[PDB]
């Protein structure tokens, strides 16, 4: 037991990994360090060097103030201002320069850590033990190939650059303003301080309010998944409005929490512009208070309020860019604790046995094992056998019994507990595990074909051969006799290409023949020394079945072979046949010896013979209507904004001029001046915090609405749709629930709000360039012409950021893909070993791929650094060219700063709406995806559809009759189901439509039901024909009762009362199904939960709420689509006992594999490849002896 235990838990464990910033760094080798150095040192200086202009921009305010005041020469003034100007180039040509390279090395060090990664990734789940591989969820392999890798490569991408460029800007302006002006600073500093430390409760607020929207949609999301999955039942029983009423109960919680999402977004954003105009007009007043003892200057003041703000606004840029990263770490975390996970086989290293000269004689003895998933049953138990070379063993049983495990056990993926497997009497726990899956060939049940040419697939066996490494024509000749011992010449020689012809997803598809004979080639050139056949012709056509059978006998006539045969008349002639039930060996011998023993051979003998012998933004606003009272408000809020920014740019062009001071005489006179205009810099400062206190709350609730509606309706229009739309295979149930995540959350980037942003920043703009232009004419014409380019640059940074954040994800798709094709399929490779190939293959394409993404990025990063770069000689030339007005009197200190002022508002918030773009990029393909979704319509079968004869209750006879039905399921229209199935079912009669496994009996409950229409033929109900009635009341005089009872989530009474069309029906219909007694048995009533949680039923309870949930609507046809194929023996008494008493007074259509359950039926129907065989009851049925009788003793024999 402990050692037991020990080695199942270590077959499975995966243990966990707390990653870095230093592992994600160390992947880095010798030159490259310097790379990441360099780098990181580049970003450093491009977050210092910015808020030098905050120096600048003092200086010249200081120049200008002081020839405006008469203190210097024109000449001085000319030769002061043309310094600063340089001073703002040279600033320019330093930020593009580092920018670039800073961009530049970021994006290849982060290239080459990822790829490291990726390697790492491939070759570590490569070798892993496949217990390990197994455990691993549906898809997360391929996730972690695909999606982790693009979020490690950010993580470590120009974001973490922009996060050190943020902190180095946060910390180069502290410094700055210590530096220039301590006191005013410190002051500064003090009153930002308090004020953020005060506004943490709204962000707290904030971040609750987030989590739990999130949890209400994650519950909303669970009842989505459950009306998907049973979406037979509700289209059944009409549960399109409970479902409904269920999901809207969970997605108005998160409008309920959008509303607290808006008031704490609408808070925070109106602190951080009272802390910006709260510093500005404090900057000002405080340091005209100084002025009386420092004699400081406009400049310095200047400086120092600059540069506070611009420090406190880069956190939030800071913030933004660290979200990646932490993103990256955590998916490192997740990658690297498989990376590091050591498999419980060494098959990577070279440690083991080789033996020379191997005959291929197999010996099994005592061999137990338990997998790891299921420690407490015995797959496989005492099993003891002998291989000599050249005989042919057959493994034979029922399902379960073990027989793929040995075959797993010989190829090293699962561990024998106990026992000994000996290959020519060494132990096979002391052998190469790479050389002992190259001494086999596996073929298994499904053929697996990579994407290649014909002649690469079938080298793909040639791997660890004599004959890997020869010449190019000795393998086509090895390749074209193998393909001819195969029986695969022949159809290669008939397509075009011949052996080069690329059999995959691009070029031709298959057959299951033509790829099991492929792959039977690809097994043979090897020439193997053990075969292990489990079940290569399984799956395939009863034609195709004798030439691929064929091949594997000449194959198999010399090896050692271990067949494991579906059909057991292809194993006569096997040297040795090895009975197996439950993991045990009943018998072992030859034909002739087991039948004579009259075992389980013999029974199984017996079932096969018998078995043989029978057989876009205006369109949402459209939608969201309410929206028109979140926008007569919005549109009055941006006047009020375009009348208060203009405002704030004059009064604060009035205080620079103030300070235009010839000595300490003038100080009290500027003193009054600073006071009047800082009131009225406060008084304009609150008004537009109103403003946004209402305009962003307005958004962020338009938004909320717009998203619920965008899920309410989305999921009302997935119920709308017929049973064909959800059996297509795009239409999976995963698949709508996160389409239904997420393009209703991601349309929330077309909002109200953001038109809201929009009409805003113009106004802001717009309202600037009008208050430039009439202030000096002469002066706004030119702003009006650096704005344009203000404009574009602020937004092509953001757009070239997204261009970095699309690349990684659009670059490396010809490599993951190749990846997740060869990783789907990993038992195969794992057979093969084509394992290093893939490796070496991969690793070629991701490296070569770095070298091209590398010239691929240094051109956008050219732009990026032009764009990062032309700010500093806009505001040189600007300033050159008010120096020069201020020359020829055109032009005076306060127009001059009261232009500056407001292009500097106009364009601080028109880089409010480029934020948005990003949302929008996705947005727009989300509005497309939703639009098509709301316009979907069923063909035929619509529910909401109110035309149709309604039907009447009194005259409901209650009669059906398929009359010439023909019809094919649409995924796979070239096989038909039914055939000119003629069948009627007069009022009353209790009738049970027996058949062969894959008779299409189940369809005819479809169509009765109307799941779909049949192709041709018709179906009436009392003498008219179903498509010509209402659906809504045609569904509730039927019932249904499927083959796994389908509970929705919530109480008992909810359950049974969905198929209700009084509290005393149902307690009624619970009596009738023999559960009342089983609810008044429970701790509560009927008030007890079901579904996914409380008193949990077993399968006879669960089926006989489902039987009172038929009952309570008193059916006139009851459909039990085999009610009783899912219980064990003891439950199904009582639920036969519920199903008899049902199916007295109504007509009652029966399907059932159980052929007990039906041998009171009124009538019995036989089917056979979709039409009716033989009709009539069971006595005259027998007595017949044709199917029914051969149906009825193979259940006999089955047991
Ligand atoms: C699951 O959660 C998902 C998340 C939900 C929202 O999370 C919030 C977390 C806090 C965070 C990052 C958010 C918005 C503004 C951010 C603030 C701006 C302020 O600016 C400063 C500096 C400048 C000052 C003037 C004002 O204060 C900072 C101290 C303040 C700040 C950086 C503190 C952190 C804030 C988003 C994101 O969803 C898209
Ligand atoms: C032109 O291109 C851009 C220009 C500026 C920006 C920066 C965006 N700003 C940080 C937005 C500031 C928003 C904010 C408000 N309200 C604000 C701050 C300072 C402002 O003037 C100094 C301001 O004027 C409206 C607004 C604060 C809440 C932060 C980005 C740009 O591209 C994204
Ligand atoms: N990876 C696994 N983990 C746990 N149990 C498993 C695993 N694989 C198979 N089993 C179970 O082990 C038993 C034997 O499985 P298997 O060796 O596949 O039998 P089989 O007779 O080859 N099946 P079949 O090919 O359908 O006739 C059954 O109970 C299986 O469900
Ligand atoms: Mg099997």
């Amino acid at each position: 037991d402990p050692r037991v235990t020990e080695i199942l838990e270590r077959q499975i464990k995966a243990d966990s990994y707390g990653a870095s910033l230093v592992d994600l760094y160390g992947m880095l080798q010798g030159w490259e360090y310097c790379l990441a150095v360099a780098a990181y040192i580049c970003s450093i200086v491009a977050g210092a060097a910015l808020p030098l202009m905050t120096l600048i921009f003092g200086d010249m305010a200081q120049q200008f103030t002081d020839y405006s005041s008469g203190l210097h020469s024109n000449n001085q003034f000319v030769d002061k201002i043309d310094e600063n100007a340089l001073y703002f180039v040279y600033l320019g040509v330093g930020l593009l320069v580092f920018n670039y390279f800073a961009t530049l090395l970021h994006i290849v060090v982060s290239e080459i850590i990822a790829s490291r990664v990726r390697e790492k990734f491939i070759w570590s789940i490569l070798h892993q033990n496949m217990a390990y591989l197994d455990s691993l969820g549906s898809g997360e392999i391929t996730s972690s190939i695909t999606s982790d890798s693009q979020l490690i490569q950010q993580g470590v991408s120009e974001k973490i650059g922009l996060a050190a460029q943020s902190i180095a800007t946060v910390v180069s302006a502290l410094t700055v303003a210590f530096v220039i002006y301590w006191k005013l600073a410190l002051v500064l500093l003090s009153v930002m301080v308090a004020l953020i430390l005060s506004s943490t409760p709204t962000i707290l607020m904030l971040m609750q309010a987030y989590t739990d929207s999130i949890a209400s949609y994650g519950k909303a999301s669970s009842v989505a998944e459950e009306a998907f999955a049973a979406i037979k039942t509700a289209t059944a029983f009409g549960a399109h409005e409970f479902q409904l009423q269920k999901y809207d109960e969970f997605i108005l919680e998160s409008k309920g929490y959008g509303k607290k999402k808006a008031i704490s977004l609408a808070l925070m954003m109106g602190s951080i512009w009272f802390i910006v105009f709260a510093t500005y007009a404090l900057a000002f007043w405080q340091g005209s208070r100084f002025m009386v003892s420092d004699n400081s200057g406009i400049g310095k003041i200047l400086t120092a309020c600059m540069a506070m703000l611009f420090g406190s606004l880069i956190i939030g840029n800071a913030t933004i860019s660290l979200k990646f990263v932490m993103v990256g770490l955590s998916a490192a975390s997740k990658l690297f604790a498989m990376i590091n996970r050591e498999p419980y086989f060494d098959s990577a290293s070279d440690a083991g046995e080789k033996i020379n000269e191997f005959d291929g004689s197999i010996s099994f003895r005592n061999v137990t094992t338990r997998y790891p998933s299921r420690p407490d049953i015995t797959v496989l138990s005492d099993f003891t056998l002998d291989i000599k070379p050249g005989q042919t063993i057959a493994l034979v049983g029922e399902s379960g019994s073990g027989k793929s495990t040995v075959i797993a056990l010989l190829e090293r993926f699962y561990e024998y507990l106990d026992g000994e497997i000996l290959l020519d009497g060494v132990d096979l726990k002391s052998l190469n595990i790479k050389w002992v899956r190259q001494q086999m060939a596996l073929v298994q049940q499904e053929p697996v074909l990579f994407a290649a040419s014909i002649y690469e697939n079938v080298c793909y066996g040639l791997v660890g051969s004599k004959y890997e490494n020869v010449t190019e024509k000795v393998k086509r000749e090895l390749v074209e006799k193998a393909c001819k011992d195969a029986n695969a010449w022949e159809f290669i020689s008939q397509m075009s290409n011949g052996l080069d012809t690329e059999v995959g997803e691009r070029g031709l598809s298959l057959s299951g023949g033509q790829k099991q004979r492929i792959a039977i080639a690809r097994a043979v050139i090897s020439e193997p020394k053990i075969l292990l056949l489990d079940e290569a012709t399984s799956a395939l056509d009863t034609r195709s079945e004798g030439i691929v059978q064929d091949a594997l006998n000449r194959l198999s006539e010399t090896r050692t072979t271990i067949v494991i045969a579906h059909r057991l008349s292809t194993i006569q002639n096997a040297d040795l046949i090895v009975v197996l039930s439950k993991g045990k060996i009943v018998e072992t011998g030859s034909h002739k010896e087991l039948l004579k023993k009259k075992g389980k051979y013999h029974q199984l003998v017996q079932i096969q013979n018998i078995r043989t012998k029978i057989n876009l933004f205006l369109m949402l606003l459209q939608i969201n209507k309410g929206d028109y009272y979140l926008l007569i408000p919005c549109l009055f809020l941006a006047l009020i904004a375009g009348m208060g920014f203009p405002s704030f740019a004059l009064l604060a062009g009035r205080v620079i001029e103030a300070f235009q001071v010839t000595g300490p005489q003038d100080f009290p006179h500027m003193r009054s001046l600073i006071n009047k205009y800082t009131g009225f810099l406060f008084m304009i400062g609150c008004v537009l915090l109103i403003v946004y206190l209402f305009l962003t709350s307005f958004m962020v609730l338009s938004s909320e609405s717009l998203v619920y509606k965008m899920r309410y309706r989305c999921f009302k229009q997935y119920l709308r749709q017929d049973m064909s739309f959800f059996d297509r295979p795009e239409n999976k149930v995963g698949t709508l629930v996160t389409t239904l995540a997420k393009d209703p959350q991601d349309i929330e980037g077309l909002s109200g709000g953001t038109a809201a942003q929009l009409a805003v920043s113009v106004v802001i703009v717009v309202a600037g360039i009008i208050l430039a232009v009439a202030v000096n004419w002469r002066l706004g014409l030119v702003c009006t012409a650096t704005v344009p380019i203000l404009l574009g640059c602020g937004f092509f940074s953001v757009y070239l950021l997204m261009v970095f954040e699309e690349r990684i994800l659009k670059d490396y798709q010809e490599s993951a893909s190749y990846a997740c094709e060869q990783v789907s399929a990993l038992k195969t490779v794992v057979s093969l070993t084509r394992e290093v190939g893939i490796y070496e293959k991969y690793s070629n394409s991701i490296k070569d791929q770095v070298k091209r993404s590398a010239r691929s990025v240094s051109r956008t990063t050219l732009l990026y650094a032009l764009i990062q770069g032309m700010n500093p000689w806009v505001f040189a030339l600007g300033f050159w060219y008010g120096s020069r007005l201020l020359l020829e009197g055109r032009a005076t200190n306060r127009e001059f700063f009261t232009v500056l002022m407001a292009i500097l508002f106009g364009c601080q918030s028109a880089g409010e709406f480029f934020s948005y773009a990003p949302g929008m990029g996705k947005a727009k393909q989300a509005a497309i995806n939703i639009r098509q979704v709301l316009d979907t319509r069923p063909k035929s079968i619509d529910i909401e559809s109110e035309d149709g004869l309604k039907i009447d209750r009194l005259n409901l006879k209650g009669g059906i009759e398929l009359r010439d039905v023909t019809f094919r399921y649409p995924t796979r229209p070239e096989v038909p189901v039914l055939t000119d199935l003629n069948l009627i079912i007069k009022p009353g009669q209790y009738v049970g439509l027996v058949g062969a496994s894959g008779c299409g009996k189940s369809t005819t409950v479809g169509l009765i039901e109307r799941f779909y229409d049949p192709e041709s033929g018709q179906v009436l109900l009392d003498g008219v024909d179903i498509r010509d009635l209402h659906l809504r009341t045609y569904r509730e005089v039927l019932a249904l009762v499927q083959q796994e009872p389908v509970l929705f989530s919530g109480s008992i009474r909810d359950n049974i009362m969905v198929g209700s069309i009084s509290e005393e029906d149902m307690i009624k219909a619970c009596k009738d199904a023999n559960i009342y007694d089983f609810i008044s048995s429970l701790p509560e009533g009927f008030d007890t939960l079901c579904g996914n949680k409380g008193t949990m039923l077993s399968g006879g309870q669960k089926q006989r709420v489902a039987i009172a949930r038929a009952l309570i609507r008193n059916p006139r046809v009851l459909l039990l689509d085999e009610a009783t194929s899912a219980l064990d023996s003891e439950s199904e008494m009582v639920v036969q006992d519920a199903i008899d008493k049902a199916s007295k007074g109504r007509t009652t259509i029966t399907i059932a594999h159980r052929l007990s359950t039906v041998q009171n039926c009124d009538v019995i129907y036989v089917f056979d490849a979709g039409r009716i065989v033989e009709s009539g009851k069971h006595d005259e049925l027998l007595q017949l002896r044709g199917k029914y009788y051969d149906l009825v003793q193979l259940q006999g024999l089955n047991a």
